[PDB]
This record gives C-alpha cells, sequence and structure tokens, in this order.
C-alpha cells in the first residue's frame, strides 16, 4: 500500500554482559514450556521449579492457554501458550498484520499514536477479563502484591501487552515480565511507552537466528522495546545484552539470514518449544 | 511477509579504490539531465564530454542525454527526481515486483523481479536509448559504453547498465549510480553482480532515505559494493562489500532523512533544486 516513511530508533550501543538473575529467568522458562502441555493443564498442585499451579484458562484452539502459578520467586505468575514457527508463518497474514488502536479497557492509559498488531491483541483481549479476574482472586488467596507476565512465542507477544496492561491498570502493577521469542508487538511509540513504564522489569530473549523476532517487520511500522538478550549461537551459553531499541549489533545483522528452528530450543539451560520441552515440563538439565 | 532470505555482508569497509575523476565526470552529467533549456544545446560540453542527443523531458518520460566522452565514451544519462516525487509516487502498484521486460528477460535468471515504476521508467525510453547509443558509437568509432543517473535515474540506470551489457554489442564499458534505491529481488542483485559487477560505481550520501527504498521487507535487495559518503557532503568515503553491508547504512537503519539525496558527491554537486544550468564540475 503505502512505504512507512516514520523514523525509529535503532541503538549503536555495545553490547554488555546479562545483568538478570538467571535463576528467575530460568524459572520462567520453565513456566514458559509447561504453557504447551495439554494433558496437565488442569493438574492443579503440580509444582515446577518454585512455582505451584492454581489455575487454568483457554486450550490452544480458541484460545492461547494460560497458567497461573504462586512461585516463590516471582509472585503470582501468569504465563502464557505460545506456538510454533509454521502456525505464525501460516496465520501472519492481511488483516492480522494491521497495526491497530489499543483495546479500549487500556487505551486511555497510552499515548495517542500508539500502535499494536492486530492478531497479538487479539489473542491478549480474547483472555485479559478472565487474566485479571484470576490474578486478582490469587493475589488476595495467597496475599501476594508480585504479578510476573511470562511467555514465549505468540505467548510472548501477548505476554508484552499483558505485562503494560497490568502495569497500568491492576494496583500494585507489574513485577516482573519473562518474554521468549517475542516478536515485534506495536510501533515507535509502544516501545519507547514500553520501555518508559515496564523498562526496569522487562526480560526478553532471543535465541540465535530465530525468525520470529524479526517479524512483523520495521517496514510495517513495528518497534521492539529495548533491551534483549541475545543468545548466539542459538541454544549456547553465549548471551549478551543489547542496550535500546533495535541494536544494530545484534540481530539486525543477521535478520534476512533468519531459521524456522532456532525458535524452540535452549534458553539459560531449560528447553522451550511446543515439539521439544517435555511434559510435565523441566528446568533445566541442558 | 517475505519469508526469502538475503544477504547481509559482513565484510569490513574498504578504501574506495575507484578513479574518482571519473566519478566526478559522471556526477557533472548526472547533474545535467536536470537542465531543461539545455536539453538540446547540442555541442555543449561538460568535463570532457560533448552532447550529442537528447529525449525525453521529465513529464511523460525522464530526459536522457547521450554525450561522447573521452575518459567515458558513449555516456547516457538519465534524469531523476527529488525525495518529495519518490515519496509521492512509490505506492501500491509501483512498488509491486514485476517479471522482467520482454526485451530482456530470456537473458535473465528465472525468478528475476524488478520494481514495477522503474522498469517502466527504463521501457519508455529504452528503444530510443538503443537506437541511438548504436547509431553515436557508429558515428564516433566508440565501443565503450557509459550509464550514469542519479535517484530515478540510478534506478532506471542499474537497468539499462545490466541490459546493455547483455543485449548490445561490446556491452557496458561504466555504470555510474548515485542515490541509488533498490530495484529488484536477491536474484536480480546477484545477477547485478555476477555480469557488471566489475563496471558498478554507485554512491550513497550519508543518511539519503532514497536508498532505503523500496524495503527488503517487499523482496528487494541492493547489489554488491557501495560507496557511503558519511557524513553527507564530506571527504570522508569508504566501500561497503558484498550486498546489504551491515556495517554501513544499515547502521542508520531508520534514521534518514529528506536532505542527503542532494549533495556534494565527489566534489561535484547534484540534485534537481541545487546544481547549475549548464552543470558544473567540481568546485565543492
Ligand atoms: C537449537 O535447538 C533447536 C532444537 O533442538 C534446533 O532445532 C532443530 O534444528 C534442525 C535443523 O537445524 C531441525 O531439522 C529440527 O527439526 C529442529 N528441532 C526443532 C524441535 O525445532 C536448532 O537447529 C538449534 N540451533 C542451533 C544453531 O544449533
Ligand atoms: C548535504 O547537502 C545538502 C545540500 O542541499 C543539504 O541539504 C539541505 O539541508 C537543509 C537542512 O536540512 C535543508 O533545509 C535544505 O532544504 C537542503 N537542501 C536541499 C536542496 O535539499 C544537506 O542537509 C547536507 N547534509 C549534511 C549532513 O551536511
Ligand atoms: C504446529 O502447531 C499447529 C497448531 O497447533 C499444529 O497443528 C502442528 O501439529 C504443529 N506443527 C509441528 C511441526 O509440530
Ligand atoms: C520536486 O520536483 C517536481 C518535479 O516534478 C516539482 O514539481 C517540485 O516542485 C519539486 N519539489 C521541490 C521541493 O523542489
Amino acid at each position: 500500500g503505502a512505504l512507512i516513511e516514520h523514523h525509529a530508533a535503532s541503538s549503536t550501543d555495545q553490547p554488555v554482559d546479562v545483568p538478570y538473575n538467571l535463576d528467575m529467568f530460568s524459572q520462567a522458562a520453565v513456566l514458559a514450556q509447561e504453557t504447551y502441555c495439554g494433558e496437565q493443564a488442569h493438574d492443579y498442585g503440580l509444582k515446577l521449579g518454585d512455582a505451584t499451579l492454581l489455575w487454568t484458562a483457554g486450550d490452544g484452539n480458541v484460545r492461547q492457554r494460560v497458567n497461573l502459578y504462586q512461585s516463590d520467586s516471582l509472585g503470582i505468575a501468569v504465563a502464557i501458550q505460545g506456538t510454533n514457527t509454521s502456525s505464525l508463518r501460516s496465520d501472519l497474514h492481511d488483516a492480522q498484520l494491521r497495526p491497530v488502536d489499543p483495546d479500549s479497557r487500556y487505551r486511555r492509559f497510552l499515548p495517542q499514536g500508539t500502535k499494536v498488531m492486530n492478531g497479538f491483541q487479539k489473542g491478549y483481549t480474547d483472555l485479559v477479563d478472565d487474566i485479571f479476574d484470576h490474578v486478582k482472586k490469587f493475589k488476595q488467596e495467597k496475599n501476594e502484591s508480585r504479578v510476573t507476565v511470562i511467555g514465549h512465542s505468540l505467548g510472548a507477544a501477548i505476554g508484552l501487552l499483558a505485562s503494560l496492561d497490568i502495569n497500568l491498570r491492576l494496583e500494585d502493577g507489574l513485577f516482573k515480565s519473562y518474554l521468549f521469542g517475542l516478536p515485534r508487538v506495536g510501533n515507535p511509540i509502544f516501545a519507547n511507552f514500553v520501555d518508559r513504564k515496564i523498562g526496569d522489569k522487562l526480560h526478553w530473549v532471543v535465541n540465535g537466528r530465530d525468525w520470529v523476532p524479526t517479524v512483523p517487520p520495521r517496514a510495517l511500522g513495528y518497534q521492539h522495546p529495548s533491551n534483549y538478550v541475545w543468545i548466539y549461537p542459538a541454544n549456547s551459553t553465549n548471551w549478551k545484552l543489547y542496550p535500546g531499541q533495535e541494536n544494530v549489533h545484534g540481530m539486525l545483522t543477521v535478520a534476512r539470514e533468519f531459521n524456522f528452528d532456532d525458535h524452540e530450543g535452549i534458553y539459560f539451560h531449560t528447553q522451550i518449544g511446543a515439539s521439544l520441552g517435555k511434559c510435565p515440563a523441566v528446568l533445566g538439565g541442558y
């Protein structure tokens, strides 16, 4: 249709050592994986690391599966199910890709001109009311003010929206966010806002030459938030943090030499992937 | 989405190995394409180059000026445009990747695609260019043919350079392109490198937007080895090897402007609202 002529930042900052607690990142990883376990979905009481399963909705068909835990280190942890690269390759076309206004439940908290990808926001708005209801319920039952949002893949995209929304609309806001294989979600206005409001809480990681964080493309006006960890090579222990947005020393340096395999793999010693991790999911070991 | 891959070279930039006298000589001819009153001043001389023939008027077809040049031979310079015009017209059907025109399609790999708007710009002129290149090569006893262009003219120029090299006896001597937009897909870009890579010289000025469009996300890929003048209009220039070099233009990903398209390229001014008419070689 038309070329996006808006500018956007591409950071030139040098990559730094990853400063985060990787036990917590790993704990998030095993929960991200458990979202792909259908038979264990309503196994309430199941414990994965420090996190005990309390509630689940969705099934990966009409709505993404969401699993909610009490976790010693993460508080009330909400993990959202992702998908695989062949589903994303099939589904990301046409109306899905449209940059749209924020849903009315949270539109008034975000800058004017904020846009997010239609299919990702839809994935979120189909779950948001049940997530909010059950977060509030279990925060009250467990006397827990901390809320962590976690997700891989489509789950990471839904997760970014949930993390920002929870931080703006729910009392106590967000504690942490942990996102794995994150697609682009919104425009530069969105990305700057994410940085401003949840930048100090947000943790996200890209595995090697994963295609997923290259889409939707910058040419459609989409922009990542700041500071991703890049695991390179994929599945290795070689990780660094790439400051600012769309860092030129990172992903950008291979973004037309992607593959469809690195999306699933080993993230900080834990397997994540619909075809890869086990059920129930195992923490660490790789 | 375009799920096809494409190369993005990681090779370090190197010094520019080119004869810059010839690149500047091209630059004054790229500018003269913008001079409408002088379009038919046959005999006019700019550097080592004498005007022999002109077609087009910038309205229905781009202006093309044809010279005899001591250093470049029969030189064909194609008029470009300004960033404002490109911002307005690069939409919808103009951006579409299309098959090569039947005149040259069988010479190009299967799967080659070029931007529809730029190919139309060329195919509106190609027959007149071919006829007159042949006419003046024979009249001047000249086997060297050089193609030159800025802006849209650089895009039309790239197609001409390849087409001439494949279809015309003696092929191409040199190509000099300034502020080159993307023109075709990776198959095109690879083929350009294979067939005219050792003849091709092209340069981007600073944070010029034009060489960022059309986007890679629509399937477009630059050929190898651009000179980058950075900052814009300065004498700091390096060559960026391979295609879509990650150390170059891509490092100012999305922080373009609409002003560097016109400016100082190897000491000579190029741009529709910036030169003199007649154009001046060097001085800046
Ligand atoms: C990182 O780990 C993943 C998961 O083991 C690897 O994915 C496999 O890659 C091969 C080809 O590269 C495919 O044929 C398999 O189907 C993939 N498995 C899955 C479950 O996707 C990936 O290749 C690894 N990447 C690197 C760079 O080692
Ligand atoms: C390089 O040269 C060109 C010479 O025109 C500069 O373009 C001008 O820039 C100013 C400030 O942005 C604009 O207001 C003018 O309209 C531009 N002129 C034209 C004809 O486009 C360009 O800014 C210079 N760039 C650098 C980095 O020095
Ligand atoms: C990917 O996920 C889809 C949708 O759930 C499923 O039908 C398919 O079996 C999966 N593909 C692979 C290769 O595992
Ligand atoms: C750009 O070029 C076109 C020629 O079609 C002209 O009409 C327009 O006024 C020019 N714009 C500027 C800013 O020089």
